[PDB]
């Protein structure tokens, strides 16, 4: 079972599902192969009805598309659908807790309230939005007022991008055409202009792509701001991950998708409902994370994540699973089909995200305690029914220690610096203690052997002294492996990081250092690692394509995760992505992204599936940033 | 020839393409053959990195996508793409009027005005914005202003929608919860709810997928209605369509897309430019219409349909198109090609449509005339290069009546009842006189030979006295085939017909008949038609469920069409296409979409490719309407 995932407790349970004959996402990929190699390297094209049109990779006809389209308008037409659809999710999950906020502050939504007043006036300070003589709730109203506006055109461009980035980077995309007049503006725009008959030049759908990208980009920090600002700024936590958090006497409720606006109020009820859990037989109720809401309780409140991405259905396997409360993204719809043979209760909760089979509980913030206490008596229910059947938990878990919010680290640092906290970090890089720094992001995909991308990478990446952060499933993968346990230091870190690790821990008060990896929270919370790297430019007065980051999508799965891949292209990272996206039909496209981008953005895409040679190429990128700031290396 | 195309002098130019090895759309075609039959089918899903998917029609594996996704939930997903990037071409023409009209009444492009002031005021009504004591230019503003606010969320629903059909038919919509939030909100939250891992049941999918056609049908009636202040609601034209417009001795300038914010402005500066063009040995400059911006400035201006949709080729493989003047949408880019070998300039003007080895101008309304002389210039400069060059113009032209917006249609009624115009045309259907209304929109298809659908089913319509009214490339077929010439009445028309179309035209001073076919002008026109049905359905006091009108895309091809489509159903029209859309692969969609969707908005699809059966059942949906409102059939 090691052939389709690294984890240990996820062979255990792939074990369990075949001697049961429940189908997983690993057979259903099995029956699938050979797969179309048209689709895989983006040569084909159904945007209008005389299609499907493909093109051959070599040989003979057919070499165009009915309408004439090329492979390259071809290839970067469905890039370009592939951002705008990554870039509504992000945004739609933001315009969400735009509307929660707007409600809260106007006496509709008493469940939800200002948790970080610091948050929000720092927020509004940056929007150029008054505070001085303000009530709370009138800066907040005039804050979720700005974050709904930058979804359409107005007198001012998106400013989830352009009070993110330094002015010096918003510059270099103004000259170019790439600052987004508005998130569902550019969207929209780009269903038009990949639509037949309409554009057909690949520069001018690229840079569509990267607008678009940048949309995504305003998407994901505004949810961060918002969420912060309703649920509170993530500050150090520690927890444990993989399936050994679910606990066979306990009602276990895994919180599922990406918007916690519901899950938040699911971990507060929860604890409020203990004594009816236990007058029916459990020790209480056990809320564990699966996916991105996961990782936001394990950020806020250290709930511990029971596994993520391509696994999800092994925690149903277990039999322990009494219920699965579902929002949005990256939910295998299987999942209401196991349920039949595991016995767990899936709920969902989104009118725009049903799964035939499963329940709906309509979820309404106006409603939110109350729908929480009906999803969890069926859970109860579920666990009711479960009484005496034996269950198979593996019996495996990590510690993780996370909560490093852009705020935590850098009040982490300040207590090496309290009035320059970026400048021990700085002092770091400078003398080579820190090499660089690598972002993971992104998901697992059923291609690639689970986690095994980016836990080769990020050993290698470790010992050459890399500050590793991480986000979504590609920190679900490094916590599930030990990567965020601070006792694991020693075996990966090269010994100027684990200096670093140490002097800050040991400042912080911890006897010990930090982890090895730095989680940073959720997909959105990608936002988090460019207020750093901004922070960072700000502070050396450089623009972001002179520092030694780069990012590493390194077992991508979702559109998701190419929106995100190509804004850190386009705000000026070197940018790996370890699955093939369907760009390889195209020569002139792959130039572009690969190679002639540099020229636009000084980011640019590394395409490498081994992840041995991936990690060569990452610290290639991240020496020659070196070498032009002048460093050694 | 003639199984490529029904129209003539498309047959003589594909032999002439032939024997000078210009590659066409129909040789494109016949080298993609076999097409892929998941694609076809819609059983093929690209959302994620771990695809392709594909699922077998029947037999073996694969049976279901790799997440768990099932046949049915990938055929609602990719038809709910489709409907979305409709809706986003049809919406961003209407922003970009919106725009154009701001500019206008702020003193900001002078080339652009109030044409309209009666259309301005009665919309303002409609709308509800005051008008009582208001200059013009605020008023217009203000229409500006409510345009742009449709496109995003508010404390009012799109207006486009709720203001323009019944009370009651915005009813039984609000009841299922498919008025739109707002246009591009709307297509954002397609494209979310269709990315990985999000909305997985076939009915809900469907359910926003209606939501976001009639997202579409806002963006279309907005569009006629800027587009009719700007430049001026039409009225009854006589002009000339199909290849043989072209004149050997002038200037030939194809104005090809849809949004005629400069093609109208080259009308206008064309005329001024009669002697500039003269001096260059030419008669003087014959603009000639391609696709929907050549219906625009055909309704307005009388400006003669050189060709349309799938043989848009053609007019440059005569030799003689000096200049092709493209925006966006519907635009073959094998155009900028097939360039080099005829001697076309081929010049694009919008930022997002460009196409690889066409000319760009920068259009801008503020600079328009400046914009349109220096295309012009090109234009002259083609022409000279080709003095004493022979040219292959099929001598084969049609005449045509066109210009009924509904406006004109209800004027040309009230020559029958002044105070009540709507009545005649009632009073005709309950005799039987109009058996019913049909309306013919959307494209071409290669796999079709070129209108065969079109004619075969107007004429079977014709003769049992429907009512039949077309816009965008459906009226292009039938204008190339004779159907808006009066003196094709007697062939054509059933004896009630004939009286009816006689009695109009004789009360309007004609001395004969109206056309065979009531050309209601380009794509977003379509909601002319709804204006038309929906006054119907008020004076009748029934929804418009209850009316024997129907509707047929009857050789589909754009998404654009498949979003026209979807809110012809949704509005309550049996609705025939007459290409294979992409949903056989699941009977629960095709049931949905054919059948049971009769029970949320009384509307559904008719799905037929042999066009003497979809007339059969097109005539059967009729006069089942016309018993259901007591009338004889
Ligand atoms: S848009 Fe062009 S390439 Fe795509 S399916 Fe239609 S004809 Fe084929
Ligand atoms: S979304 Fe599901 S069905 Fe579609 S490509 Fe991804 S795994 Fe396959
Ligand atoms: S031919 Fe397989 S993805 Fe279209
Ligand atoms: S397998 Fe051919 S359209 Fe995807």
């Amino acid at each position: 079972q090691n052939l389709k995932s690294t984890d240990r407790a996820v062979q255990q349970m792939l074990d369990k599902a075949k001697r049961e004959g429940i189908q997983t996402v690993w057979d259903r990929y099995e029956a699938m192969k050979p797969q179309c190699g048209f689709g895989e390297t983006g040569l084909c094209c159904r945007h209008c009805l005389q299609g499907p049109c493909r093109i051959n990779p070599f040989g003979d006809e057919p070499k165009v598309g009915i309408c004439g389209a090329t492979a390259e308008v071809i290839v970067a037409r469905g890039l370009d659908r592939s951002i705008a659809a990554g870039a509504a999710g992000h945004s739609g999950h933001a315009k969400h807790l735009a509307h929660t906020l707007k409600k809260a502050v106007q006496g509709k939504a008493a469940s939800y309230m200002i948790k970080d007043r610091t948050k929000l006036h720092s927020i509004a300070k940056r929007l150029g939005i008054p505070t001085e003589g303000q009530k709370d709730e009138d800066i907040a109203l005039e804050v979720a007022k700005a974050a709904l506006a930058d979804f359409h055109e107005k007198d001012t461009p998106v400013l989830w991008v352009t009070t993110v980035l330094p002015p010096s980077r918003v510059k270099v995309l103004s000259a170019h055409g790439l600052i987004p007049a508005g998130i569902d503006h550019e969207i929209a725009e780009i269903m038009h202009r990949t639509s037949m008959g309409c554009d057909a030049d690949a520069q001018n759908l690229l840079l569509g792509g990267l607008r678009c990208s940048l949309a995504d980009l305003a998407g994901c920090y505004m949810g961060t701001d918002l969420a912060d600002i309703l649920f509170g700024t993530p500050a150090p936590v520690v927890t444990e991950s993989n399936l050994g958090v679910l606990k066979a006497d306990a009602v276990n409720v895994a919180v599922h998708g990406h918007n916690p606006v519901l899950s938040d109020i699911i971990v507060s009820v929860s604890k409020e409902m203990e004594n009816e859990a236990r007058a029916a037989g459990a020790t209480g109720i056990n809320v564990v994370g699966i996916c991105c809401t996961g990782n936001e309780v394990l950020m806020r409140h250290g709930i511990p994540a029971c596994t993520h991405s391509v696994s999800q259905e092994m925690a149903m396997i277990t039999g322990a699973l009494d219920a699965m409360i579902l929002d949005y993204q990256c939910i295998q719809p299987s999942v209401a089909t196991i349920a039949e043979c595991t016995g767990t209760t899936v709920i969902t909760t989104m009118e725009m995200s049903k799964i035939t089979g499963a329940t709906h509980v309509n979820f309404a913030e106006e409603a939110a305690v109350e729908n929480a206490k009906q999803i969890l008596r069926l859970a109860i229910d579920t666990f009711k029914r479960r009484k005496g059947k034996p269950v198979e938990i593996p019996n495996i878990k990590t510690k993780v220690v996370a909560g490093f919010s852009t705020e935590a680290i850098i009040n982490a640092l300040s207590k090496l610096n309290a009035n320059d906290p970026l400048k021990p970090l700085i002092d770091n890089v400078v003398n080579g203690n820190i090499r660089g720094v690598c972002l993971f992001a992104g998901c697992n995909n059923v291609k690639v052997p689970q986690d095994q991308n980016f836990t080769t990478i990020a050993r290698k990446l470790l010992k050459q002294n890399v500050l590793v952060v991480a986000t979504g499933c590609g920190a679900g993968a490094l916590m599930r492996h030990g990567f965020m346990d601070p006792a694991n230091v020693d075996e990966l870190c090269g010994d100027g990081l684990k200096a670093v690790l140490t002097a800050i821990g040991e400042a912080n008060g911890l006897g010990g250092p930090l982890p090895p990896v730095l989680h940073m929270g959720s997909c959105v919370d990608n936002s988090r690692a460019v207020a750093l790297v901004a922070a960072l430019a700000n502070r050396l007065g450089v623009d972001l394509d002179r520092l030694p980051v780069v990012a590493s999508a390194a077992e991508a799965m979702h559109e998701k995760a190419v929106a995100i891949g190509t804004w850190a292209v386009t705000i000026g990272l070197p940018t790996h992505i370890g699955v093939l996206p369907p760009i390889t039909g195209s020569l002139p496209v792959t130039q572009i992204l690969t190679s002639s981008v540099k020229d636009i953005t000084g980011g640019y895409f590394i395409v490498e599936l081994d992840p041995e040679t991936a990690a060569d190429k990452l610290l290639a990128a991240i020496n020659e940033r070196r070498a032009g700031l002048g460093l050694p290396w």
